[PDB]
């Protein structure tokens, strides 16, 4: 069955099989005002597989997403949201699970698109490790350059060794992301059962083959020592965001640092690293659990006093 | 300030400042006939202090939680039970906050002592590392015999030294912590939002200094390889619990493996490694969120059948 919501005052409410007819999802609570249509939504959508009608050699026009309520004159009108896909499963039968994460993603799109302007909140996640390889830098440009999300284009060749590698042996390897939010305004969070590193961890471990979640240093913490405060010297600085954003489970002012750890997973079947078409899906949690908290942050303001520095519209 | 309740089902909500004049909570959602008093629930309160009789310079007697309702003669009676600390604060010289974790710790001694009656389970923590010290070895006898949670006697020592090294070098160091769920009943969790997993994480995240959490092999996932090896003689039986417990996000009847990583903090009151107090609040949070999915998956359907299973009294 199912538990097929999530949010408070931003909520998506969903239904669907892979196999059904079709996919759909209610989104409450974005306010009115939003440029938005199909296209905004397909772009995430796909994303989950960066190909063209390039990707899978003899693939079709992937189904598509239907805005059914929600937008008036390309703007939302500030109702629900409806969204629907119709599964044109081609009229024992297999099942492909980019239609079990649709709903999410396409709602996420409606998140990151709102944070985005509002705030410039960027959202963004890439593959660090892959089995054995790992990437060891990070460049925001490479990210989209190869099949891997990662950004580190010389490790790129490593991982698509790999890969081609497992492909081989009939096998799989696991992997992990690290997604990460900037322009994210301070105070977002509501301890005790809701600090933002929850419902952070909670939306993460919705993504199915996710075995931890983390928020700074995160596991590291368990081996360090404390060593951050008291006596600096003239030059130094201590923004190096042990925390990953979160403090008391309530948004920093920094950027925020996730990383997840998803595992191996069972003609050819390419299948070796699954992991990495993760990548959009993570960021599409992320935006939904900030979009939440963003409401809520503002819903316990009688209204607003900054702080808002030199202002970046 | 506050989002200050969790769960659908078995549903905890609290209110109360650590200066306050007290703490509540109210607790829905208990089944009728379980022999309850304070005492089963000061028991885990008092368990924050590996030793009550082993401290620093003077203790209080402490402070004693009341129940207020929902019980009569002994036993629940399903009605909402409410659970009141009045603040000795006393009408400086010794502060804690350990005010801020009692409601829930008295809530979850509630949820475990009924899943222990009802099924059977056994939720226990021990700390597995404190700093540069790590445990080899469990076992469940040492973990009260020792103030760090431990399950190995030989660690003991070294965490003893550790810890008596750096409160005088005045340094704070984390810790990493398993909590362990055995005789959970296969069937729990509610995908797409709220899987057991994700339930977990949600709440063992609202203990404070958390910075990650991982479910079974956890993040040793994404540098694993992947089958079922293999067709021979021998190979590696499925359970070994590589997933922990929970699978596509809802219990396997395994054991339930979680650990979580708790971060170094900053007259004889100095926390060098506050995380092992952490102990009893993990095991609450983790029996919290069983019940709670106990109760949601009975909702679930109109009639158990088998598996005969093990429901044992």
């Amino acid at each position: 069955m199912a538990g097929n919501s999530i949010g408070q005052l931003f909520r998506v409410t969903t239904c669907g099989e892979s196999h059904g007819v079709g996919l759909m999802a209610i989104v409450d609570g974005v306010p009115p005002g939003l440029a938005l249509t199909e296209e905004d939504l397909q772009k995430d959508l796909d994303r989950r597989k960066p190909g063209t009608s390039k990707f899978a050699t003899q693939r079709k026009e992937p189904d598509q997403v239907e805005i059914i309520s929600g937008v008036f004159e390309g703007k939302t009108t500030g109702t629900p949201i409806g969204l629907l896909i119709r599964n044109t499963d081609q009229k024992g039968g297999g099942r492909s699970s980019a239609r079990e994460t649709a709903m999410r993603v396409a709602a996420g799109a409606i998140a990151k698109k709102y944070l985005a302007e509002k705030f410039g909140v960027l959202i963004r996640g890439h593959v660090t490790q892959i089995g054995n390889e790992v990437a060891e830098k990070l460049d925001w440009n490479e990210v989209p350059n190869n099949p891997f999300f990662c950004g580190d284009v010389d490790a790129v060749p490593r991982f698509e060794a790999l890969v081609t590698s497992l492909r081989e042996q009939g096998t799989s390897c696991g992997a992990k992301l690290e997604i990460l939010a900037e322009k994210v305004p301070v105070g977002w969070g509501e301890p005790v059962f809701d600090r933002l590193d929850a419902d952070i961890a909670h939306a993460m471990m919705s993504i199915n083959a996710v075995k931890g979640v983390e928020i700074g240093d995160g596991f590291a913490v368990a081996g360090q020592f404390g060593h951050e405060t008291r006596d600096e010297l003239t030059s130094h600085g201590f923004l190096a965001n042990h925390a990953g954003g979160i403090l008391g489970g309530i948004s920093s002012g920094q950027t925020i640092r996730v990383a997840i750890a998803l595992k191996p997973t069972a003609k050819g079947r390419h299948d070796p690293c699954v992991g990495v078409r993760a990548t959009p899906i993570a960021e599409a949690m992320l935006a939904i659990v900030l979009m939440d908290h963003f409401l809520r942050h503002r819903a316990q303001n009688a209204d607003v006093v900054p702080p808002f520095a030199p202002i970046e519209p």
